[PDB]
């Protein structure tokens, strides 16, 4: 009931970073395969309706957003660190930038007919890569020296390019970049055991949610524990707020199959509204 | 003596060959080629054909996955890519999947929606429903026993599985999805990395295998000893020049001498390749 | 309202399933969890593992044999035990559920075998075929709880193609089997393990049946007893509300479910003070 | 040479061999054994020892699940059945599981039950205790022992009434899911007729390079019969006597020359 459970579609390119993250942490995990097909009732039984995946379940706690997932893992196994001491702000920021701008570029490059506004993406790509090549040319192991969540965010974008002969040069034309990527990819996926989605529900149902964090925080919007709330990504999830924090929001819901569950959201990328 | 595969490891396009190695249960060497042009260690063996994956055994180089299957079949007969009594039917189905089916699958995936298509979208359900109808009967594989055809069909589906948006193109037919996992489950076999340079040396030290004893009269009058170029019909640019050593029902063999790799025999199928006198 | 707790996937639960269809009732189905811990069930049950288990309100009925009898009470027709054939029907059914069934699981689970199960089996089948050869609808002419017991084992065999021939090779048998399976599972609606509990704490147990019994072991209501299954017991503490010819009843207090009555048949259950 | 397993698909006992194949990850061919007798096709290969499952590679036939593991180990080394430096401890635990634990489980499922039930909790609590430490497998790295134990538990759970014996000790489930997680691997059907032909066409593998003095004096070239200890003896020429193995040559009308492999343990060798 305290096992790390990942809800994902195993063949998806988009889910690769989460698996790599587990690989980096060297942990055992349970793999729950989710449907490509709508709807995904077994999944929303845990989520309350949030369907972007991967999702991480530990017992009766559900964690939404890979970015949040990274932090939760950090609580689970400190070492090696996603966020190395003294670089916390810098790492997160680079990681967020990669997750947005870099990722967008990479996917636009790959998913177009020539691989069998894109023009602006092509136009911008070289500056990003040349800058990466330049930093790497100095022989550092990782972007921040020591490995961090930022490597995975950048590495994930590059993984798409490596998929086809046509897109591979976008990474490969810069040699230093290529060696670095193999190093991040070399982390693996950890060790996984298949789990049914049915069982996953049963585990949540049996289990009791973890104790809330002791952090004291004043919500800039005056949201407080006990408030009835809905949270949505920028399918909203309805529930009772249990916590407001610098990094997370926790909401409580009861499900007919899964029972009482706590769903975690990061502040960033999510909006909270009253009801 | 070792089987050597020259490929790009992360390429979706090279998956079928890897599965082929898995089905055979053979141990092979993996040579990781460059995405970037040109590919000198590769053309050192090929003579400039650059479509991979490519199969090397000693100083014999095999081009085209369709040919590769037959060479494999020679190396390990069972389990068979072409089951007895179903040979023509299997080859034809694979050829169809390799072209028509593959084309649809790639069109669907490599479009912006995933991050003439309309015709492809219109067509796709006809193929999938048919496949679903056959599988619903509980047959393990397309022809009873497994075949090169399962792989050819499976390879196309593998592209769809890559994306959440495209996965329903497979997942909507349950029988297909089960079958697909079975085909993918043969895996890639057992590999050890081999450097590209090491591969050239192996060719140099090796000597090309004896030619087939088959007797055939070429349709176009080509004969052993003619000076020839061979090119893929699609990609006339990378023609390969040499001395025709064998012309056969399934095969053309050409001898060339490379400054690094030495004397080498390069094998091409009749299908998809053109022979020009030189 | 009628609820079954079972494993919908389990081959073993088919019999309880066929029973409801035959009575044609509407029931609510609580799936029993695949993972190991099954507290959702045990709160009602108080410790009895084996399924299916039948719940009405605050009364839990353990053992399908008993279940058939409570069913009989709930809707009388068609009867599980036809009038004037009651003993014979119970016996054959008990024989099938024990001997015939055990042979069938063995044939499946232990096909390498030769008491020699494979050696025995043809005798049972040739006998069934002969009786059936007479155009009988059902084993006792009217349909019986007995037909289900026999049918269930045969169906189990047919679920795997290798074992099918054990059934399939007897032709008259096949027809009869289909007629039995025709009853289907009736009509069901899903229900939470959670919901069921609320009904237990919410509801009150039905009134005790009233018959006078001299319990052979001097067991009388208000004694504190543990009731345990003889074959696979690991017991259920409680207080004996009732000791009867067909039933024994236990009251227990459960924190989630509060006060409930558990019903056990006399056969296969041991009582202790 | 392909890996061929002849087995009863529904047999609960046959699952251990199936699991072993999956752990190894080497694709295999599946020949179903008919529930009927005669089984002229299997017998042709083994000479009648009918205990199954059986592993066939060409003209070499391996009997006994423990022997199979060693043969598989030779075929592909990793992941190992017998991790280096733990080999004896692993073999012994596995043998113990194969006998005492498995026998307890069969008793519960199909039937000294009281003694069995009385005993079982000791084994299970001991297993929970080791498992609570959070190690991945029984010897750390996965081993043959994990399957032998896991197999008996899976067996228990095949029928609902007996599942509580596993279920009642919840700590074991995480390790159990993980062992069972390996699966059966990649299998495709092969007909018994086709299997016989594979044997007929093949020639037995080279004998092992081992010098050994047989304790009872048997020698290569001796003519013998080999039987299970509690039992139907196949008759032949003793090709090899070794520390783990005895190899028997026999000839069959359809099969042709075939080599049958037996472990020393559990088999009696007679000068016959």
């Amino acid at each position: 009931m305290s096992e790390l459970i990942l809800h994902h579609y195993p063949t998806s390119l988009f889910a690769e970073k989460a698996r790599l993250m587990l690989g980096f942490k060297g942990v055992n995990w349970r793999s729950v395969t989710i449907p490509s097909i709508m709807p995904k009732p077994d999944l929303t039984a845990l989520t309350g309706g949030y369907r972007k995946t991967p999702v991480l379940q530990i017992g009766a706690d559900i964690y939404c957003d890979t970015a949040l997932m990274a932090r939760r893992l950090e609580q689970e196994k400190a070492s090696p660190a996603f966020y190395p001491q003294g670089q916390e702000f810098a790492v997160a920021g680079l990681a967020a930038w990669a997750d947005s701008v870099l990722f967008l570029h990479a996917v636009s490059l790959v998913f177009q007919p020539e691989s069998m506004p894109v023009e602006q993406v092509k136009h911008q790509w070289p500056t990003f890569m040349s800058r990466l090549e330049s930093q790497l040319s100095h022989g550092g192991d990782f972007l921040f020296g020591a490995p961090s969540i930022a490597d995975f965010s950048v590495a994930h974008t590059l993984w798409f390019l490596k998929q086809t002969p046509v897109t591979a040069p976008f990474v490969d034309d810069y040699p230093s970049v290529s060696v670095w990527l193999d190093r991040v990819l070399g982390f693996g996926h950890g060790s996984l055991s298949d789990l049914s989605s049915a069982a996953a529900i049963e585990i949540a149902s049996n289990a009791t949610p973890a104790p809330l964090p002791d952090e004291t925080f004043i919500d800039p919007n005056g949201f407080k524990a006990g408030d009835k709330v809905a949270i949505a990504a920028v399918e909203a999830v309805e529930g009772e707020l249990m916590f407001t924090g610098r990094e997370e929001l926790i909401l409580r819901r009861e499900d007919n199959r899964a029972g009482v569950v706590h769903v975690h959201f990061p502040r960033l990328g999510f909006r909270v509204e009253k009801r």
